[PDB]
């Protein structure tokens, strides 16, 4: 089966256009230095992957209080800066583009990795368990924000997309998917509000959209993408309300005009009645602009629903972490390297 379109060009905007569809799903690989700046390692790791039309990095914190895994870089210190520097150089010198995914883990944060402080989250609903392989780290009922901590939490999401620009990336994609802070605001079981921030479609995608918001005024909406999860799957128990949520969120999203707006699923074969079907169709039925593709494709099952009008770029990630050269290898009909977790311990 053919794969030729994924090797089209695409113009997301006057701004940036792609060299082809397949784009590096961000991939948390916990491998920064102590200080949560990116290693050598990184920056050859990120380099020699710089044939897809655009990469997404790994989740990258906002700010220390965003932190709830080990070692996931940050770009809230000017040494941050200075090593993702490094990262923008080499992708680019390797004819690649590279957006940061900009992250806050919202109730999933430990205060282990950031002193003591509160875990911040829309409302006091604490998930169960520990932060994996780290089990004495058991997570901690969150602290409902107010509305002065949102503000600081919007004006720490523009400032980290102000040194995303300065450390040379193309672009930013927030991360408002798979049960992170943003989207523990868009669903039900996480937001228990009853101020303006929760409630109705409009509160509830209120905190979403400041987000939005806040990064364009500072680096321009041909630079700015979402990630987003309608569809609850990862630490989110999903409610049928959230529909209607999502049925107010898409429209606001599309009057700004955003780079892209990616989807958050892993197997996106998997349907939810509320949304009517997969996450992807339920998207691309109420949302007109360019949409990412993702979650156990193949380079021919992408292609065909490209083919299909499904979607418009394709995301690929365990693939891209098996084969480093997984664009060259789909490109000139060469075979691929079935993915194992036991290559997470190695940073190739
Ligand atoms: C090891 C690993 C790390 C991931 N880290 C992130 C991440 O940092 N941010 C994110 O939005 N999704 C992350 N994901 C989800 C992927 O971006 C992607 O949606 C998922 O792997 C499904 O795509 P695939 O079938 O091509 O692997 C991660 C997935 C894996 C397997
Ligand atoms: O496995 N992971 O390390 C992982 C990490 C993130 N993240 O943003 O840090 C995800 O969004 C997902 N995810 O939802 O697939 C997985
Ligand atoms: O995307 N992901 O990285 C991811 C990771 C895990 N995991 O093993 O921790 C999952 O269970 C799922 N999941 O079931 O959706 C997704």
């Amino acid at each position: 089966n053919s794969v030729e379109n994924l090797f089209d060009t695409y113009k997301l905007n006057d701004t940036i256009t792609l060299k082809n569809r397949i784009l590096m799903a961000p991939l948390t690989r916990c491998m920064a230095d102590a200080n949560l700046v990116p290693t050598d390692d990184m920056v050859a790791y990120y380099a020699r992957r710089a044939e897809a039309g655009l990469i997404i990095s790994e989740a990258t914190i906002i700010r220390p209080d965003a932190q709830g895994y080990p070692n996931t870089p940050g770009i809230f210190t000017q040494a941050q800066i200075a090593g993702w520097r490094k990262v923008t150089d080499a992708v680019h010198a390797n004819g690649g583009k590279i957006f940061v995914q900009l992250w806050h883990t919202g109730r999933v944060a430990h205060p282990h990795f950031f002193g003591g402080g509160d875990v911040l989250a829309p409302s006091a609903q604490k998930i169960e368990g520990s932060v994996p392989r780290m089990r004495e780290l058991t997570y901690v009922t969150p602290k409902a924000v107010t509305v002065e901590d949102i503000q600081g939490l919007v004006r720490d999401y523009a400032k980290a997309a102000e040194n995303v620009i300065e450390a040379g990336f193309d672009g930013v994609e927030i991360h408002g998917a798979n049960g992170y802070l943003i989207d523990q605001f868009l669903h039900h079981d996480s937001n228990r509000r009853t101020d303006e921030y929760g409630g109705t479609p409009v509160n509830m995608s209120r905190f979403a959209l400041e987000v939005v918001d806040a990064i364009i005024a500072r680096i321009g909406h041909d630079r700015t993408g979402l990630r987003i999860s309608p569809g609850a799957y990862f630490n989110m128990a999903s409610d049928s309300r959230d529909r209607v949520v999502f049925d107010y969120l898409l429209p606001e999203l599309e009057k700004r005009d955003l780079a892209f707006v990616h989807i958050g699923i892993f197997d996106d074969s998997i349907e939810f009645d509320y949304l009517g079907g997969t996450a992807s169709s339920y998207v691309r039925a109420h949302y007109g602009k360019t949409l990412v593709g993702v979650g156990s494709y193949s380079a021919e099952t992408a292609s065909k629903a490209i083919a299909e009008d499904k979607f418009d770029l394709i995301a690929i990630g365990r693939p891209f972490i098996a084969n480093p050269d997984y664009v060259a290898k789909v490109r000139n009909s060469e075979e691929l390297v079935a993915y194992s977790d036991e290559m997470l311990a190695s940073l190739i």
